[PDB]
């Protein structure tokens, strides 16, 4: 089973949708590799705390090796990043915010519970980890 | 790290983008609990054999144990459905077509390159994986 990945032609997605107090999803507009920008304006037009939803940057198509996708779950200003990485085994792995130590704390986000130590209030940080994930996995080749 | 699923408040969410001749991608209007009927809808309004791009059908969050995806990109006519789940030990697993043998024998969808016998010409097909998957993960526990 040969799955040969070319970056040249690969991607990052961003997209997601936010969850109404009602229970409407809404999209979230694709953006097709996002720049640090795009994504500041976001994150600045969203009145992001207040909301609720799920943020995905994937990579399109999967690569063979090295991180496939950011996904953040978000509850009225709650941020839970996760990464999904494939590492130099194949073997497919989940990464979560570093933690020492593990209190069983918990809370709720989107209905499931999660431990706090995987959450974080702080925008700038979440902002920080996307920029993070861009800046390793966009395949941009291109000097001008 | 304890992650708790709660089936109840989880859904499936459809979505995805096609990717045109010259390199927009356009994103498919997200549906939330898809039915069949919505999704035969879908193959028979996008006239499928001549567009390019990837389905999605995620459940959201994530659960703890079971299948999490199903993707499926598509290329001309070409279709490569993947499945990915959680094994009760906790282990990410990827499934693809059923393969006694390979062959060695290969084709490219999306820039990347497959193994023939991951990938179906058949539309029947892949509605009734569609199908299949939405049976086993749709959380309806309502009787009406």
């Amino acid at each position: 089973h040969h799955h040969h990945h070319h970056m040249k032609t690969s991607t990052i997605v961003f997209g997601g949708f936010f969850i109404t107090d009602n229970g409407e999803r809404i999209q979230i507009p694709i953006l097709e590799n996002p720049n640090i920008k795009e994504i500041n304006n976001f994150f600045s037009v969203s009145n992001f705390e207040k909301k609720a939803g799920v943020l995905v940057f994937r990579i399109i198509p999967e690569p063979e090796f090295g991180n496939t996708e950011l996904t953040i779950y978000f509850e009225k200003g709650y941020y839970l990043p996760i990464i999904q990485t494939i590492l130099e085994d194949g073997d497919i792995e989940v990464k979560n915010l570093k933690t020492e130590n593990y209190s069983g704390n918990t809370m709720e986000i989107l209905g499931d519970v999660y431990p706090i130590e995987h959450i974080s209030k702080n925008i700038s940080i979440i902002q920080d980890i996307i920029s993070e994930f861009i800046m390793k996995n966009k395949p941009i080749t291109i000097m001008i």
